[PDB]
């Protein structure tokens, strides 16, 4: 059931971080989730710091919420800020200090491919409007693996490409007219690029769209609450149905209504 995104829910807040090392993060869950994963299996990344490495691994949705992980993976090169996600039982993430992002296999704590997104700008080029390094953003949706990001060519506009999933080539590549570091996030629902105007905002709003599949873009103005005042991290995920986010140290998410 696609369409364009045309309401955004109250931020409800799933867990707190109680340390600085959280104040920023990206959690997430696999929209096509593979053995020994479900839907419920949850991963958290708490990103403050210069040698980010631990993911926590929740098996059910009451164990993110309430308890310890059930399991802490250790990848084997640092990552870099809040852009990764999950997808058909890999994490993709971007290594520190690099335009490289990185496909790792977390059940069998293997690297299954890499890939140097080209001409992407990387550490504090292109980031987003709070900076955190957010040069490189992936993103799953109803059709896949895209990563969004910008480059020199694009004089910091918003590029997004699609991806396989497997290999991690480039498929296809758009450019918009959107300046990425003048918005505080971004994310694809139905194959559409949507922003959000800041992160310190308790009246934010998704602004532009930008819809691959006619090249048009356009202006918005549903509201979008920062409830505290400091998102670092904003996805969709398209199994739920929901936005995912980090803010000021809390894991929050929306609901949200499609045309
Ligand atoms: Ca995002
Ligand atoms: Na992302």
């Amino acid at each position: 059931g696609c369409g364009e995104l045309v309401w955004v829910g109250e931020p409800l807040t799933l867990r707190t971080a109680e340390t600085i090392t959280g104040k920023y993060g990206v959690w997430m869950r696999d929209p096509k989730p593979t053995y020994p994963y479900t839907q419920e299996t949850t991963w958290r990344i708490d990103t403050v710091g210069t040698d980010v490495r631990q993911v926590f691994e929740y098996d059910l949705i009451s164990q993110f919420m309430q308890g310890y992980p059930s399991k802490v993976h250790i990848l084997p090169r640092p990552l870099e800020s809040t852009g990764a996600v999950m997808y058909s039982g890999s994490l993709y993430f971007q290594g520190a200090e690099s335009r490289t992002v990185i496909r790792y296999e977390l059940n069998t704590e293997t690297v299954k491919a890499e890939k140097e997104i080209p001409g992407a700008g990387y550490h504090g080029q292109f980031p987003y409007s709070w900076g955190g390094y957010t040069d490189i953003d992936l993103a799953v949706d109803e059709a896949g693996l895209w990563v969004i990001y910008s480059t020199d060519e694009a004089k910091g506009a918003i590029v997004l490409s699609k991806l396989n999933p497997e290999n991690l080539e480039l498929e296809q590549t758009w450019e918009t007219n959107i300046r990425k570091q003048s918005v505080a996030n971004a994310f694809i629902i139905c194959g559409t690029l949507y922003t959000v105007s800041s992160y310190t905002s308790a009246d934010a709003t998704v602004n532009f769209a930008y819809d691959t599949g006619t090249g048009i873009s356009k202006t918005l103005t549903i509201p979008f609450k920062n409830r505290y005042k400091y998102s670092s991290m904003i996805d969709y995920n398209p199994l739920e149905k929901k936005l995912f986010a980090w803010d000021n140290l809390n894991m929050v998410t929306y609901d949200i209504k499609l045309s």
